[PDB]
């Protein structure tokens, strides 16, 4: 095993925003001056170095602030070893706000907007129009509108849109609207039902 070791190893570590996470970087060195530095946000937070052969990053109701690329740099005997990883901020949507609420058949589009979101890149967030558990075959996505929650940190406001295929009979008595976001070793859902009338 290498002489330094880092506590989850992920390259990529995402952490809600209020939640926390801790980072351990071990450093095994028989020498004496051993040390252990956490760095990375240099220019904020600041780097932290000691005398020692373990230090811990403590992320505490994590803002937005708290996103980047952390380095442990850990120096035994001259020789230097590291481990690079990154903070991962996100916040899920709390809440989905769907237009119109409830559909009638023939209605020919319908919205679902995420609240409170980030990130916002169309790789990691993901609207479904489902029907049961499938998606509805003929939903033409109109592509996702973003702007800002109004005023720590910013969040975003997304908004997917579909022109609706007919619904068919036997007509469903709903579809959901689902949004998913995937990040290293996670993947988040929230799905909420539409009704549809008549
Ligand atoms: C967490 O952070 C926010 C500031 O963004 C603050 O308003 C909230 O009270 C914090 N919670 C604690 C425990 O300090």
């Amino acid at each position: 095993v290498k002489p330094l070791q880092v506590e989850p190893p992920e390259p990529v570590v995402a952490v809600a925003l209020g939640a926390s996470r801790q980072l351990t970087c071990r450093l095994a060195c028989a020498d004496r001056g051993a040390s252990v530095q956490w760095r990375g946000l240099d220019t904020s937070l600041g780097a932290v170095q000691s005398d020692t052969g373990r230090s811990v990053l403590t992320v505490r109701n994590a803002s937005l602030s708290a996103a980047g690329t952390r380095v442990c740099v850990g120096s035994c005997g001259g020789r230097t070893f590291q481990h690079t990883v990154q903070l991962l901020v996100y916040a899920f949507p709390n809440q989905l706000t769907v237009s119109p609420a409830a559909l009638v058949p023939g209605d020919p589009e319908v919205a679902c907007t995420a609240h409170k979101v980030t990130p916002v890149d169309p790789n990691a967030l993901s609207f479904s129009l489902l029907v049961g558990g499938q998606e509805l075959e003929g939903a033409q996505a109109l592509g996702p509108e973003v702007q800002e929650e109004e005023e720590e940190d910013v969040l975003f406001r997304v908004t997917e849109r579909w022109r609706l295929p007919p619904l068919g009979t036997p007509v469903p008595p709903a579809l959901y609207c689902q949004a998913t976001m995937r990040l290293p070793g996670l993947e988040l859902s929230h799905r909420q039902a539409i009704p549809v009338l008549h």
